[PDB]
């Protein structure tokens, strides 16, 4: 007659999905809270259906590289099964070279096999707006969205599908393929990581290396995260790992070109200032 | 030295109206197009002149092909793509274009990242799309002077004025940017047949929608919630990138977020569960201004 809804939370086991995502993915809040509320809400329209009252629960989700995409979509079809919407709770990772295939009529069961695979669980197309390119002549992209699009359509109670991505290059892909946007039901927005964050994780990467920076040198880094953040295919941590990777390698080649004479442990842990700026970052790219 | 026509001497509009399957289209269009009255008149008329125009050429009478590409500006969610369906189904059986399929495309489908890159995706594009009609989503991204989408354009341009008797193209987008394309891109103009004006819902159209959306999936509305949606409404439709009954559902989206969070925080029957109050619409950066 009424529901005790905290009463499904702690009965599912949601709970203890949603701790071993604040525990398996480094602070981003941000997201985390937006999966906290979706959560929530397929709670509530869980307990909707148990009182009588056909579910639709696609999702996209959309943002760039290493900002927790697929961490949080794993969590989420444990959670999914957790909440009965899922018989087993398993995600199917894939790309468009998984569902395309090379020659004529060899596409169709090939996306088919992977919807067999899928069934019960999630299926996770990673941007998947690479699976529409009439841009390639003799690709056969087209009839797997037909195929993709018809499942999410009919075939619902069996499929939990979520698309990834860039969002720019999503919304191109909707205009192009309307009738998806009617599919999705959570469109789900992953923000990079703030800059002290990104600082924070650079500081990290160099003490697990052995390696300080100097003052003027930190300030070099924020300077560079802000800027580079701004600049096309932002991969957040590898993005950082990447910068460091190359200030090491500047590093290394002042220090062999000033050859001074004999240097101690500081000289030889220690990022300067100079290559840092040195980036091509701070020109333009 | 004799000349002498072997053409009809008459023709019934009608009867070809109706016998070629022309009236059947702009009907699914009525039945697939919730009800845009001004638009599907300015389309029947676009449908009168081919009408006529095919009607001419049956009594050999047509010099050329005519001129019969065309632009659909306005917001989104207002008709464009599924009237274009229908425009190549029209342009099919008044036998204008050769296959009826739609291509559909954006700025992306045409203009690569790399020298040299752009010329053969185009045309390829254009390969498949011969036959039938082309739509293209925001063409004026094609022209960003700020990026080698200016030898897209002159590909596009070229083949618009050549073969029209493969392809016809209709660029779709907002209103004030395509004009600004049509500026900066003048020979455009000249090919262009037709200017469709696609315009909004009503405030009152669209409290319909949302109100039907709700009562599918057995939700319902305090009477605080049903002022609070209205006003929404009415800010909304003044705010960037308004997508019409897009945004509505995105807007009831956001309230059934907020909604089953409300609960959540603060034992519940079916009617606390299916009702939306006030604060889960009054909480919308809508009316803070973003």
């Amino acid at each position: 007659t009424s529901i005790d809804l905290r009463a499904e939370y702690e009965g599912s086991g949601a709970k203890e999905v949603l701790e071993e995502l604040d525990r398996e993915l480094i602070g981003l809040k941000p997201v985390k809270d937006r999966i906290r509320e979706t959560a929530a809400l397929l709670l509530v329209e869980r307990a909707r259906q148990k009182l009588g009252l056909t579910p639709t629960l696609h999702m996209s989700f959309t943002g760039n590289p290493g900002t927790g995409k697929t961490t949080v979509a794993l969590k989420m079809a444990g959670l999914l099964h957790r909440l009965g919407y899922v018989r087993k709770g398993h995600l199917v990772s894939v790309t468009r070279d998984d569902l395309v295939g090379q020659y004529i009529g060899h596409t169709a069961p090939k996306t088919k096999e992977v919807l067999k695979r899928a069934m019960g669980g999630v299926l996770f197309i990673d941007e998947a707006y690479y699976l529409y390119r009439p841009d390639n002549e003799r690709d056969y992209g087209q009839e797997a969205i037909e195929i993709l699009l018809q499942v999410m359509e009919n075939n619902r109670d069996d499929l939990v599908v979520i698309l990834a991505g860039y969002a720019d290059r999503m919304e191109n892909f909707f205009q192009s393929n309307p009738g998806f946007r009617s599919r999705i039901a959570h469109h789900i927005e992953f923000p990079d990581y703030s800059d002290e964050e990104l600082f924070e994780i650079a500081g990290h990467m160099l003490d697990d290396q052995n390696y300080q920076m100097t003052p003027e040198a930190e300030t070099a880094l924020r300077a560079y995260i802000g800027l580079r953040r701004n600049q096309p295919h932002f991969a957040n941590a590898r993005s950082i790992r990447n910068a460091l990777d190359r200030a090491r390698l500047r590093q290394a080649n002042r220090l062999f070109t000033a050859s001074s004479g004999p240097l101690d442990a500081r000289a030889l842990s220690t990022i300067a200032e100079e290559d840092i700026r040195a980036s091509r970052v701070f020109k333009g790219g």
